[PDB]
């Protein structure tokens, strides 16, 4: 139990002393007893996915959510990316709008799966790890804060840069983190419709690229499959 599953070797250095900590232990105790009365998004066994997919040393970019989606069959442990064959959120159809402006040749596809950034070393960290259905917001301040915090330290850490992508006013409280003197902080407002104007024409994935390539790092390559792949 005190280490989770199928976790890369780079995050059980880095994460034992969270996942030994005392709020570690009451989070998951109070995780199984919201999971009996409730249904929580993710699925239990998807809830570390973005550090399944992405391991410490792999790490070039992280994209910070909030919470997971909170209804059925759209979260599954990354932040903004959805499952095949669920409509694209809001959010992320903008974060499409503006690759295909921003990366010549980006072609938006029909799905909203982003595994595949991921497994090309883009944190794809939410804030907060579990929800209740229906409920946004419901599992803040349980836990998972200390331990995301504790994650973007972690990345903040290592020597070699990481650009983190800062949307919107929650995300952006974590800039104070980020000290790391090769580090590149790339800020704006939120891809959510309700801020859009504040993202749109910003160009953070070139910028990122752009960052990456100055400090000997390679680009990530944004364009998506046509079909995936689950």
């Amino acid at each position: 139990p005190i280490i989770p599953a199928n976790l890369p070797e780079d995050w059980q250095e880095a994460l034992l002393p969270e996942f030994s900590a005392p709020y570690f232990h009451e989070l998951t105790d109070f995780l199984r007893q919201e999971r009996k009365e409730y249904t929580i998004y993710p699925p239990a066994p998807d809830v570390f996915n973005a550090l399944r997919y992405t391991p410490l040393g792999e790490v070039k970019v992280l994209i910070l959510g909030q919470d997971p989606y909170h209804g059925p069959n759209q979260a599954h442990g990354l932040s903004f990316s959805v499952r095949p064959g669920v409509r694209v959120p809001p959010s992320l159809r903008n974060i499409y709008k503006e690759l295909t402006e921003d990366i010549p040749g980006f072609v938006a596809p029909k799905h909203g799966y982003l595994r595949s950034w991921a497994e090309q070393g883009v944190l794809l960290l939410n804030a907060v790890l579990t929800v209740r259905a229906g409920q946004a917001n419901s599992h803040q301040g349980k836990g998972w804060e200390h331990f995301t915090d504790a994650v973007i330290k972690a990345v903040n850490a290592k020597e070699e840069r990481v650009v983190f992508i800062l949307w919107g006013s929650y995300a952006r409280k974590k800039k104070k983190l980020i000290t790391g003197k090769n580090h590149v902080v790339i800020e704006s407002g939120h891809p959510s419709p309700l801020s859009e104007q504040y993202f749109f024409g910003t160009r953070p994935f070139s910028k990122t690229n752009e960052a990456l390539e100055k400090a000997g790092r390679g680009p990530v390559e944004w364009q998506l499959p046509a079909t995936v792949t689950e």
